[PDB]
């Protein structure tokens, strides 16, 4: 039974698409927070189980942020600046500028998080949340 949150967090209320996504960015003045996944990967699976139950991480998904999260890519090739790999989480300004300042701890998979880099993940929702302006 598909469902839209696939684990991330099932008292977020997950936009379907990426214009919807930027669309209540900008108006809401939100972040868009994009999580790219895949079901048949354990490292997407890891991550999400971690996310989900982090409280903190969802206070800011629930209030803070535009929330999306995708199986399949976008049309947008900025949000796959060093390519399709997943789980990739990406952050859009409300200006709908993509944040590619906004990475992980690995330099040659800049948006990819594990389960061990929750304390980075929620120190860049912050810096997502310090908006362009």
């Amino acid at each position: 039974p598909q469902t839209l949150s696939r684990g991330w967090g099932d008292d977020i209320t997950w936009v379907q698409t990426y214009e919807e996504g930027l669309f209540y960015a900008q108006k809401s003045k939100k972040p868009l927070m994009v999580i790219h996944h895949l079901e048949d990967c354990q490292y997407s699976q890891a991550l999400k189980k971690v996310f989900a139950q982090n409280e903190e991480i969802q206070e800011m998904a629930q209030n803070k942020f535009i929330m999306l999260n995708l199986m399949h890519e976008t049309t947008d090739k900025n949000l796959s600046p060093d390519g399709q790999y997943v789980p990739r989480i990406m952050f859009v300004d409300p200006s709908l500028t993509v944040r590619a300042d906004i990475a992980g701890r690995y330099s040659n998979r800049l948006y990819t998080y594990e389960p061990r880099d929750l304390p980075l993940l929620i120190e860049n929702m912050k810096k997502a949340l310090r908006l362009i302006q």
